[PDB]
């Protein structure tokens, strides 16, 4: 079978038409579809006074778009990691930089609720701990949705700010850190855990509720006690030590298999943010942008879409 782009594609539509793989093929059917659909308009548009240089405007529409739809396909047919499609548990901690570290992982908080607004999905704060100054020690999320993961997956990392902190009278810019961490969702289905393997610890923070869990082999633990039942605590704890182990693993194994866009280390500055110049810049594809403001207001997309993009290239030249 040595076929082009579009018998491949044609080839998905074909499966498709035959069928839960459908949800796996359906973004990638509806993209080949709509560049039909212009291939379709382009062709309509040579066959339709001043109506003549509208129908010349309108074809010179649709030709633009078949070029932007045309860099869309070739990466359709790549492999996805198969965790794309998943929801992930967000952690965002206030790492280096005191009291202002804390207020921009408050920062990054809102921009992720405001993107995933954006995005349609739900975003619940599973926990989070406050420093009683307006700040946020750390957080820990779920968000849901289509293909969450797919779109938030490089924002591991160590995030740093530069701004002139509001208690700041002489103009100095602080720079801090928060890291952010996304896992996908991980279903107990999918990932036992003996219990043998588990120190669980529920305490008063009546029946007690609050719950802490340690993964023994590993020494990763979490501590949930929001809610107002052990139960709950308890699940939401488990969903969290679970993505963690996971990835915990996953990432041991990434590594054995060295000799991705960034380092894939999640410690590593991946990104800056600098008030005064309004400007965030991705350090892992030389990106910067002067779209800060708009950026932590939840308008992530531009950032996103250019990570994918240089690691959908990357993906496609390796594949030669």
């Amino acid at each position: 079978h040595h076929m082009n782009i579009y018998d491949q594609l044609q080839a998905v539509e074909d499966r498709y038409e035959e069928l839960r793989e459908e949800a796996n093929s359906r973004e990638t059917v509806a993209v080949y579809r709509e560049y039909k659909q212009v291939v379709q308009n382009i062709a309509d548009a040579q066959e339709m006074p001043e109506l003549e240089e509208m129908a010349k405007e309108e074809l010179k529409n649709s030709k633009v778009a078949k070029e932007e739809y045309e860099e869309k396909l070739r990466f359709l047919l790549l492999p996805k990691d198969p965790n794309d499609d998943k929801n992930i548990i967000l952690e965002i901690r206030g790492a280096a930089g005191g009291d202002e570290a804390a207020l921009f992982a408050g920062d990054l908080l809102n921009m992720y609720q405001k993107y995933a607004e954006n995005q349609g999905w739900k975003f619940e704060v599973m926990e989070a701990s406050a420093n009683g100054v307006g700040g946020l020690k750390e957080v820990v999320a779920m968000v849901s949705g289509q293909s969450v993961y797919s779109k938030l997956k490089y924002e591991s990392g160590a995030h740093r700010v530069q701004r002139v902190p509001v208690t700041e009278s002489q103009g100095r810019v602080h720079t801090s850190t928060a890291t952010v961490l996304v896992m996908p969702e991980v279903e107990e289905v999918e990932y036992e855990i003996d219990p043998k393997d588990l120190r669980v610890d529920i305490y008063h923070a009546k029946v007690a509720t609050a719950v802490r869990i340690i993964h023994l082999p590993t020494n990763i633990k979490v501590e949930m006690q929001e809610e107002r039942t052990q139960q709950k605590n308890r699940d939401k704890a488990m969903k969290i030590i679970r993505a963690r182990v996971a990835d915990h693993f996953a990432q041991i194994a990434q590594d054995e298999q060295d000799a991705t866009v960034g380092t894939g280390d999640r410690s590593e500055r991946i990104r800056t943010y600098n008030f005064p110049q309004n400007r965030v810049t991705d350090h892992r594809i030389g990106l910067t942008l002067q779209k800060l403001d708009s950026i932590l207001s939840g308008k992530l997309d531009e950032v996103i879409d250019a990570l994918i993009l240089y690691d959908q290239t990357q993906k496609l030249e390796e594949l030669n």
